[PDB]
């Protein structure tokens, strides 16, 4: 179960990861109970941000299970993100601070530049202007960067990394002037209907490890993900090879990014589902079997984030 593996600062990660996020209507409460669940059940990497809305309760339940003596501090690696509103570099470090507060830790484990577009500072962290349009904001993503390795120096943050970043954008804060510390994950959409090949070699070469969400298929909230793209758990071969291995399409998907060297989230807020989600841990996929979920790519992206699309820094343009 814990497999960790060591990203480029000499921080560990464990390479299971569970997601927070859940789509607007879900209550609350249920961010804190599935997070103990969670520890229950024997995850160790806990994956919130900022804009999940969720940090008082990811927190009350870390802390929960510290108390009772479950797990130590030092047991659980949680990431928190950076969100567009906060891009500019005196804002950074508020943020973060903010997101402490949420959480009542005195640090996360890994920090992140959650989308490389920026929006307008304030509350809103979707701001529009009076006839519907969001407010985009212009920054210095490498600014952001400098502002960001600072709350590494102050110990805020163990590890810092980047999320949904693409080639050039990784290569502009890799080759940036002064560089403290590169990032030391991107953390990307990628299942096996896009299963990121380009992308994954691209950051193996950098020593950046590439961490999958939704590597389930996504939790296909409307307006966000296309109604009408295909549902990756009811892919046949995924199936099949469920059937063949007693485990769930699910747990293949999951399994798959273990043995390609990508660390892998995975949201559920159902006790059975996550209990059952630890077990990726329990078997293994043959090369062949391997090969065979490496022909399942379609080029189906889930999250476009295209209501942020014009800006330059819009990520996913480029060919990766
Ligand atoms: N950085 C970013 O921009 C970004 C973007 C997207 C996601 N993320 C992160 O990555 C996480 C995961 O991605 P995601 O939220 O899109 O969801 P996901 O992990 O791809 O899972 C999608 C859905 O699968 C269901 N599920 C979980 N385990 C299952 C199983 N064993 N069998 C059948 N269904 C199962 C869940 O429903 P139930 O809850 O009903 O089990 C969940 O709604 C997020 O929560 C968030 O932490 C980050
Ligand atoms: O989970 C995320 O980070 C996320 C971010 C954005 Cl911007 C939008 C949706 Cl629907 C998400 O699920
Ligand atoms: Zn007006």
């Amino acid at each position: 179960k814990y497999q960790c593996v060591k990203l480029n600062d000499g921080h560990f990660m464990p390479v299971l990861g569970f997601g927070t996020y859940a789509p607007a209507e879900v209550p609350k409460s249920k961010a804190l109970e599935a997070t103990k669940l969670a520890i229950e059940a024997g995850f160790r990497h806990i994956d919130s941000a900022h804009l999940y809305n969720n940090e008082e309760q990811v927190g009350l339940a870390i802390r929960s299970k510290i108390a009772d003596g479950s797990v130590k501090r030092e047991d659980i690696f949680y990431t928190s993100k950076l969100w567009c509103n906060s891009h500019r570099p005196e804002l950074v470090r508020p943020a973060l601070e903010r997101s402490l507060k949420n959480l009542q830790l005195d640090y996360v484990d890994l920090y992140l530049i959650h989308f490389p577009v920026s929006v307008k500072p304030g509350e809103e962290v979707i701001p529009k202007d009076e006839n519907g349009k969001i407010l985009f904001d212009t920054v210095d993503l490498c600014a952001t960067w400098e502002a960001v390795e600072k709350c590494k120096d102050a110990g805020l943050a163990k590890s810092i990394g980047v999320s949904n970043f693409n080639r050039r954008q990784l290569e502009m804060i890799l080759n940036k002037p002064g560089l403290k510390y590169k990032p030391v994950c991107n953390q990307v959409e990628c299942h096996p209907y896009f299963n990121q090949r380009k992308l994954l070699d691209f950051c193996k070469s950098k020593d950046i490890v590439l961490v999958a969400y939704s590597a389930l298929g996504s939790h296909r909230e409307e307006p966000w993900v296309d109604p009408n793209s295909p549902v990756l758990l009811e892919d046949p071969v995924l199936c099949a090879l469920a059937k063949k291995h007693k485990r769930t399409p699910a747990l293949i998907a999951l399994r798959y990014q273990l043995q390609r060297g990508v660390v892998v989230l995975a949201k559920s807020y159902n006790e059975q589902r996550i209990r059952q989600n630890v077990q990726v841990f329990e078997f293994q996929l043959t090369s062949e079997e391997m090969k065979a979920i490496d022909g399942l790519n379609r080029n189906v992206r889930y999250l476009t984030l295209d209501i942020f699309a014009g800006p330059p820094n819009y990520p996913f343009s480029d060919e990766y």
